[PDB]
């Protein structure tokens, strides 16, 4: 009489992903059975392949879970609005399918499963391939994952909400970043270093008071009273090195609440002022999904 948290929002370290945005085409229904039937698959696969380390999650829109929930539950939930009037666009879909594993070759067969499950019920709006770079920087050149938190015991109380109906469950964001490395090379290392709040080749934090107010860090390290904002990143690069590259940003919290307000402060609503990366990188796309417990998925019908 307990839930089950979907397998693929505390893996840590996974070395590739594979994110799925889609729009719904028919029914909602549609997604009741093919949502039944991926889980079912991720099972199969994690049985074939145990040493892939697999996890995957099905996660969806406001429009649609308020559908297939009732109404009930998920209070937080709410289309991905514009932030900064404009500097962070809104792309709402209505399904996020994100799976992730030590093996990419897995996380390709998982995708094909999904897509099978759900068939001509969705339009596929991105399919973006995650892979983990040297040292696990961020194609910038900086490592992505310092503070994020560690171990299953903390991330299960940043990410996974603990009572109600939606215990078991938890918000998810995701936002493609293109990078300009170009304009990023014309960038002097202290200053890139300014624009950040760490180091970058130690990795190590330059205090709040010696980095600007717009420094990454001094706009998403956010406390409330002495608390923290925590959220569980599982962000990756992706991209071709002469093509379009950069950041899938990716974020799991058991209150939407934390995501939002660091959303509010890197783009210029809280305080007037925004997140210095934008001198190199922006956002392209941007949505807000909701990802129910195993079990919520197996009462789908
Ligand atoms: C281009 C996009 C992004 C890049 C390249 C990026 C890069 C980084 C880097 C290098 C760090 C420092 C190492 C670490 O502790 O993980 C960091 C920290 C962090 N980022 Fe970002 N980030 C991006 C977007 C975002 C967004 C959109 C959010 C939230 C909405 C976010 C939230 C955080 C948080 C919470 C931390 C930890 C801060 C701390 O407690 O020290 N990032 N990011
Ligand atoms: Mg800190």
């Amino acid at each position: 009489g307990m839930s089950q948290v979907q397998s693929g929002i505390l893996p840590e370290h996974c070395r590739a992903a594979i994110w799925i945005e889609a729009n719904l085409k028919g029914d909602v229904n549609a997604l009741r059975e093919a949502s039944k039937i991926f889980v079912d698959n991720v099972a199969t696969f994690q049985a074939k392949f145990p040493d892939a380390k697999l996890g995957a999650v099905v996660a969806f829109g406001n429009n649609v879970w308020r559908q297939l929930s009732g109404g009930e539950g998920a209070d937080e939930l709410k289309d991905f609005p514009v932030y900064g009037k404009g500097l962070a666009p809104s792309t709402q879909y209505d399904l996020l399918i994100h799976i992730l594993s030590a093996r990419h070759e897995v996380n390709f067969s998982v995708a094909q499963a999904a897509l099978a499950a759900f068939g001509d019920a969705i339009d596929v709006k991105e399919e973006i391939h995650g892979f983990r770079w040297v040292e696990e920087r961020d194609l910038s050149g900086f490592v992505d994952g310092t503070e994020n938190p560690a171990g299953e015991e903390t991330r299960r109380e940043v990410a996974v909400i603990k009572d109600g109906v939606d215990a078991g469950g938890s918000y998810v964001f995701v936002q493609r970043w293109e990078h300009n490395l170009k304009q990023l090379n014309r960038m002097s290392v202290p200053d890139q270093e300014m624009m950040i709040g760490r180091t970058k080749d130690a990795n190590e934090e330059i205090d709040g008071d010696e980095r600007p107010v717009t420094s990454h860090l001094s706009r998403v390290d956010l406390k409330e009273d002495g608390k923290g904002l925590k959220i569980v990143r599982q962000s990756l690069p992706y991209g071709t090195a002469s093509g379009t590259h950069g950041l899938y940003f990716c974020a799991y919290c058991a209150r939407l609440y934390n995501i939002e307000q660091q959303l509010l402060s890197m783009f210029g609503d809280t305080d007037g002022k925004r997140d210095a990366m934008l001198r190199f990188t922006k956002p392209v796309t941007g949505g807000y999904y909701f990802a129910p417990s195993l079990e919520r998925i197996q009462a789908l019908g």
